[PDB]
């Protein structure tokens, strides 16, 4: 089932937990972007909303604090 769900705005454990929910994976290497948002916070992602499993998924958030 090709629809990735939005985590926008959440945190990361709380992405990852999603994705494995509807039986994706997670990746090892994440990024991190300086920003006027709090650390941690998921904001950018390599899927968008309706994501076809088979590829690597990395979960960037951006840094404020």
């Amino acid at each position: 089932g090709s629809r990735v769900p939005s985590v926008a705005g959440l945190d990361v454990d709380a992405a990852r937990q999603r994705l494995k929910d509807a039986g994706f994976q997670v990746a090892d290497q994440t990024n991190s972007v300086n920003s006027s948002a709090k650390y941690g916070e998921v904001v950018g992602t390599s899927p968008s909303g309706q994501t076809i499993p088979g590829s690597i998924v990395t979960i960037q958030i951006s840094n404020g604090i």
